[PDB]
């Protein structure tokens, strides 16, 4: 049972492995371990017969399917859930998961903030900016990815061809960021901490 | 009763994308949306008759207003206060507004903290690096978005044209960054957890 | 007596904006404002005659000694201490010094932390680069501004001559220096909100 | 007693420097200072005769071996052990020492959750770039360190040749590294603190 178990870790770290080395450059031999770890992972779902199963059926589908390019990138890349799979056998993927579901609300109140603090601060730096010839930002959905790497402290890279009201509001898009970042991550991180040692 | 909710919710939304989208490069059908979007805003107002009810005036002065350049960017940014228009249905974003107002005195003690650090962090720098010829900064006020975003750890992109008084200067900067956003924010997170969960 | 405080206040700030401003390339009337500014600060001084009185000191010595440029450059930059005048009238900043002063233990750790992550790590990348050509550190001091951006999280900048064991190195870098910088403050940070309270 | 400590600390803190100071460009006066550190540090060793044993065992092997260049790389870069000798004497470093060997279950986690972060961020990112020409990250594994610097907010540096589903990738990455890394870190802080204020 324990052999088992760990069989079936170092099959599915073996399958993660040779996804990201198929992508790699250099590169039958991927085909033929992708087909054993298949092979593997239908004989364990269907000895087994919740989200955990519906993680076990996604790890087969996209090998099943293969047997537009926008429709296959898109299953070639939910060919990455097979990372989910190790969620059965960690006990804190569990609890992440468990934490996750618990705050959810949380969550989109993070994600609503970041959503308003990105709007407006887009908004802000193209209307200062658009004054200038050869303005840096091109409308304001293409401040978007600044405003958030902005807000999550992430970092854009250079801000040269950027004046000084761009740099006020770029400012105030640092400092805005921090807080409202830092507003509802404690409560997951609460949540977190309760169903960690609840387990433990 | 919810139906009207869901419908003002749903201009709302459809007001931010257009802003959004009209300052798209590849853009009447935008101003009859808007249009429309400020006849429902106007309606709902003018039934209705707080910070609320000046964010729906505020949501259609612009508007009636077009119909120098600064002033026009000017009021075409206030545009974006449409989006604070989310508030009257959003209940995370009330309980933000109400964490805004209690933490005035701290969110007032972070931007001094933050104009202190900047000042003395951008004289050091200044002073560090003039030593030298072609200085990387020309001026104190030249260094300010500098330390700004090496104070909030954002990042400023290559410093590779400082020497190692500056480099000096910019490891305490950036700790001393560290410590000063660290120290008031813990209170705001604390009102805005308190307000939370009194609604809550 | 509120009267005085606020034009000590307003002479405070006007001495930092010309500073600031006589820094500027723009530019006797920054030097009568200046020489206003310190009759006036001598005067308080002279009047009132612990740390705000040093202050207090340190705020005319230089303008009185300017009547190698090593030295010019350094007590130029020592007139920067102006801007702690403003802790006689701030009681936040009067706050942070004596949390600065409670805390001293816990900066000192600080500080030793990063010193021996900052060493740890540029001997890591620099022995890990070493090994190829148009290597991108040359020596271990010349990683140590790369090594306190990555643990600060400030971040770099191009990172692309980097190779593997550098990026794996880069990468344990980000993770220690998370940790090393989250040790300390919470006690910072606790002693901050103590005194803070106290005062309110 | 004290004096004997006190030296310690001091040939600590020169062979430190001494290392450093040798990887730089401009340079047996070396040599002789290392082999007096290490004549003291061995005979400090043979008078003593846990972990602290072993480091000063491991801070003369490498002198004693230098009497394929990837194993000389390795020891040069072992000789940087002998800062953790500063352990006997810090206080502060045993804590941190006890605190991470009390929190191994949380660093674990805290890397797991790492790894599978910079799995699914590096798989999306690259599937949303490789439908265009000129791609960015070449494979999964070329954008593994673009999704550490970017979970942990480091930053990557110019992001510019990305396009608008990798930009989503990069924002959904920015803001899951920011709670991933924000779960486990709060434990080991805590630990941290149990220890020191033990301690003291
Ligand atoms: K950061
Ligand atoms: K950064």
């Amino acid at each position: 049972a324990r052999v088992v178990a760990i069989i079936s870790v170092f099959v599915i770290l073996l399958s993660i492995v040779i996804f990201c080395l198929e992508t790699l450059p250099e590169f039958d031999p991927f085909f033929l371990i992708e087909t054993l770890c298949i092979i593997w992972f239908t004989f364990e779902l269907t000895v087994r017969f919740d989200v955990m199963n519906v993680i076990d059926i996604i790890a087969i589908i996209p090998y099943f399917i293969t047997l537009s390019l926008a429709i296959l990138r898109v299953i070639r890349l939910v060919r990455v859930f097979r990372i989910f799979k190790l969620s059965r056998h960690s006990k804190g993927l569990q609890i992440l998961g468990r934490t996750l579901k618990a705050s959810m609300r949380e969550l989109g109140l993070l994600i609503f903030f970041l959503f308003i603090g990105v709007v407006l601060f887009s908004s802000a730096v193209y209307f200062a900016e658009a004054g200038s010839e050869n303005s840096f930002f091109k409308s304001i959905p293409d401040a978007f990815w600044w405003a958030v790497v902005t807000m999550t402290t992430v970092g854009y890279g250079d801000m040269t061809p950027v004046g000084v009201w761009g740099k006020i509001v770029g400012s105030l898009c640092a400092i805005a960021g921090v807080l409202t970042i830092a507003l509802p991550v404690p409560v997951i991180v609460s949540n977190f901490n309760y169903f960690y040692h609840r387990e433990t």
